[PDB]
């Protein structure tokens, strides 16, 4: 049984896993017993891309294994795709009352948490990421993220300050800071925070859309007017965004072309 596991694990390591998955079973062939097999295999299904598949072969883990910490965590990770976080969230805890100590696992905690709509309950444990270290980058983001989601910017504005301290290259976060002040009520220092996003990536509709609005606010529709074409030839599928072209175009004092765009605007979603 021995050498049927650690063949299957080194076709695990050349990312060959319906090859890995076929070894795995001559192992639990001979011995159903070593539930580090059981795990693996799920972890080859993990893989090869099948996840209910997964799940069945680490519950047969934490049948012979019942506080392998690894088997909760991607358990908890396998129902976190499929999408189902009532399971997930469960899973991860049953994961983390074995291991607190894991910025990992209450990082894919608050991720979980994230899609429950519930920001209050997720934040606490992104902050069980920050005690551990602030090493992991991304996570800086979903904080704020979820500051911005409770209508709570002054705080998400500080946690990307910290996210763009730690990678000043991610425009998500630059995207994100600038949207921050545009709710929070401080326009032109919104728009420099958009700048600072399509300099990293000129590609992004929603960045000329939503830096182009800022100027829109304040008034000035000799340039947002600008901003709002580079984001339709970028994206023409747009009806709300037509439409504030053709609404920045009524002020401009000039109904003949203003019309023309509301038009196109209406050609895509009429009902609206
Ligand atoms: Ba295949
Ligand atoms: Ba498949
Ligand atoms: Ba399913
Ligand atoms: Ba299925
Ligand atoms: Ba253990
Ligand atoms: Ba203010
Ligand atoms: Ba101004
Ligand atoms: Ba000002």
């Amino acid at each position: 049984a021995e050498a049927w596991y650690n063949l299957g694990n080194a076709y695990y390591k050349q990312g060959d896993y319906d090859e890995a998955i076929e070894y795995y079973q001559k192992a639990l062939e001979l011995d159903p017993r070593s539930a580090e097999a059981w795990y693996n295999l799920g972890n080859a299904y993990y893989k090869q891309g099948d996840y209910d598949e997964a799940i069945e072969y680490y519950q047969k883990a934490l049948e012979l294994d019942p506080r392998s910490a690894e088997a909760w965590y991607n358990l908890g990770n396998a129902y976190y795709k499929q999408g189902d976080y009532d399971e997930a969230i469960e899973y991860y805890q049953k994961a983390l009352e074995l291991d607190p100590r894991s910025a990992e696992a209450w990082y894919n905690l608050g991720n979980a948490y994230y899609k429950q709509g519930d920001y209050d309950e997720a934040i606490e444990y992104y902050q069980k990421a920050l005690e551990l270290d602030p090493r992991s980058a991304e996570a800086w983001y979903n904080l704020g993220n979820a500051y911005y989601k409770q209508g709570d910017y002054d705080e998400a504005i500080e946690y990307y300050q910290k996210a763009l301290e730690l990678d000043p290259r991610s425009a998500e976060a630059w995207y994100n800071l600038g949207n921050a002040y545009y709710k929070q009520g401080d326009y032109d220092e919104a728009i420099e925070y958009y700048q600072k996003a399509l300099e990293l990536d000129p590609r992004s509709a929603e960045a000329w859309y939503n830096l182009g609005n800022a100027y829109y606010k304040q008034g000035d529709y000799d340039e947002a007017i600008e901003y709002y074409q580079k984001a339709l030839e970028l994206d023409p599928r747009s009806a709300e965004a037509w439409y504030n072209l053709g609404n920045a175009y009524y002020k401009q004092g000039d109904y003949d072309e203003a019309i023309e765009y509301y038009q196109k605007a209406l050609e895509l979603d009429p009902r609206s």
